């Protein structure tokens, strides 16, 4: 039931004293556990941003860890912060307007509550600042012993907010599915198209805003010359577009939504 | 005792120099936990510096070392001072008005220059006591060092403090400055407090090389206007502040810290 | 015991990646200290990622793992190595000449490499070897597995090295070249240490520069404080080479120069 490592996200950015604030809040409640940040450079507001680099926390850190997460344009509103137990045995806070939907796809909600208790705030809660005074604040109480229970109210599953998810799907003649996210630090591309799918099936590439590319299939980067494109499955199990040694997005500009079709 | 060390520069977090100081204060203080206030302070730029420590002395507990430098000054006959404040925190940096707003927050109590070499990494390289003095002594003092083994006491008078220009009430509204830009976000933090805002849709009045007159609802939150839409508001510091919902209102009404702000009835 | 992690890679700090593998690394080694050396290094630039690693070993205490990748290799033949250094900490990178530079700092006196499954995250993801070898076997050191059991023993040569030239005297001057910007400020290093400077220099302390991309006349200074504002020095830096700097602004905005550019100085 111990919860010493408090994993932390937010949209504050890392370039001010903020997102330290709301570790200060929580060194204050919790003054043993650690903090580490996940990123504090989600883009402003973007909780769908927010949830997919949420998405493979539960699965990396372990069962001890307190996911403290907001981003959090809703901050001061009736949108209500909620703490759950996922499957692993992990705790989770954050604002219900769908931040946790991609984590809690990978280890489901065990027992939701939302947060409404003052004794698990830093008050006086400031309204523009609900990620400092209510989810930093009550993910420090959950890491220094507070029951789950003691935060607030029980909620069903349900209750939380999800983000819709596009599934690539079998078409007639290949495999159609998205671009995701970038990979942003090297260009790679990265398309919700899961290990199962490619499966069946050089491949051609179909990339609307309209590219065609024929690219090998390969487990790494290093198996093309560098500065040659390939098709491999990333390290989170869904099909990518790389250059080898280069950025493939400056190459052929790619954003978020825009479809990709792979075909024999 | 002050196992909790808070650190702020201007070395950036890009390449490794915060991290060799952090590798110092673990050498001297290996149990103590080390927490980044930021790195990201512009180059030189003390007063930015300031205000971003300004409000860390209440978010941070008692057992906390600040640990700041901006510090264009080093190698020079400026000092580092090591403080003991009001809440019980320690805080060390150059004596060059770095620690100023801190220090208003929580007022100093005991001051002392640091010029012992016990409590500095030897030997002292001249273009970096951030690290070989500011750090390695708030290590020290982390590994339960005496603030008083620094070195002299000397009067808290004798702390460089920045100057602050304060909102006053004028003919017919309240007259301040912009202090700083909510820079993530875009949204605009000026001086006016809490207090001077309570007599009194009210109009802004922005003077740069421009002049910006908006009328502004009065909000408690961004999400009570629709987006994109402004709203006055008090920030989570206490103080009137400017947005957009879910938008950057630096990017439409371009405000620089300085520029003059009055707000008064419609 | 080494209960001390010091992390580099150049997955950027912007995203989760450089945190999974945190995750992974407390999971294994749940006492651990982290900490980020920096997850900036610049893509698949081993080169610099070595040189913000050469003062890591001497600024950290000896109960440090060093982790650190930049690995455009990963998945491939290129393995990862465990090292322990004369000061006694430990290094886990991929052997592609990363830790070439923290090695000159404190020599290799053992020398493994990582191909052992029980120091690894199983199953191991061809494209980030950085998690689940380089992190993982890190972790498992700074849990207490022995060294010798992440698999065989190497010598030191087969350790890849990315060559470096420090400067050499010339007729009448010292002959280097740019290392790196210090790019917060803009000051400029070079190979020049500490001692061949040290020779040259004479009563008043002036120098000429010459910069192959124009000649500076510049004060020799132990710190930027020394020249008025704006004004150009040399100095050596807090790592014991010469360098170049404006007091208070950027020398490289100046005097735009990037790393192999030629930095000669004569009296
Ligand atoms: C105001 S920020 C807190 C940090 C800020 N620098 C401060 O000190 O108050 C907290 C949340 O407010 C939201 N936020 C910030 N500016 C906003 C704006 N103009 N419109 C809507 N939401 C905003 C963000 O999404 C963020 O998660
Ligand atoms: C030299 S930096 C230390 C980090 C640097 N990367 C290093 O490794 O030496 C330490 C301090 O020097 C100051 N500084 C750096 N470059 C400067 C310059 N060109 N003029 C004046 N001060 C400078 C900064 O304000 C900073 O707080
Ligand atoms: C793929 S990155 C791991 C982080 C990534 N965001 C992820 O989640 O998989 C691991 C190593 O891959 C290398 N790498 C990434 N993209 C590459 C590319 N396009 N070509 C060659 N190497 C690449 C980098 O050098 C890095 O050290
Ligand atoms: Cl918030
Ligand atoms: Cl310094
Ligand atoms: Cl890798």
């Amino acid at each position: 039931m111990q919860h010493n490592l408090i994993a932390f996200l937010s949209d504050v950015g890392s370039a001010d004293e903020a997102h330290a604030l709301c570790k200060g809040v929580m060194y204050g409640v919790a003054p043993a556990a650690t903090i580490v940040d996940i990123t504090h450079d989600v883009a402003p507001f973007d909780v769908r941003e927010g949830a997919l680099f949420l998405a493979d926390v539960p699965h990396s850190f372990p069962a001890h860890t307190v996911i403290c997460a907001y981003v959090y344009p809703e901050t001061g509103t009736a949108t209500h912060t909620i703490a759950v137990r996922n499957e692993k045995g992990q705790l989770l806070v954050g604002p219900n307007n769908g931040l946790l939907s991609f984590a809690l796809d990978a280890s489901p909600a065990v027992e939701c509550h939302e947060v409404l208790s003052p004794d698990v705030m830093n008050q006086p809660v400031t309204p523009t600042w609900y990620g400092k005074d209510i989810v930093a604040a009550c993910a420090a109480h959950l890491a220094a012993g507070t029951d789950l229970a003691a935060v607030g109210p029980r909620i069903d599953p349900k209750q939380i907010v999800r983000l819709p998810y596009a599934s690539a799907s079998e078409v007639e003649g290949g495999i159609r599915g998205e671009v995701v996210r970038i990979d942003r630090a090297f260009g790679n591309v990265w398309t919700n198209i899961p290990t199962h799918l490619i499966g069946s099936m050089r491949l051609e590439v179909k990339i609307e805003a309209d590219t065609v590319l024929e690219l090998p299939f390969c487990k790494t980067f290093g198996e093309v010359d560098e500065g040659q494109p390939l098709l491999y499955l990333n390290s989170r199990g869904r099909l990518a577009l790389g250059l080898n040694q280069s950025n493939f997005i400056e190459k052929w500009p790619v954003v978020p939504g825009d479809s990709i079709t792979v075909s024999p």
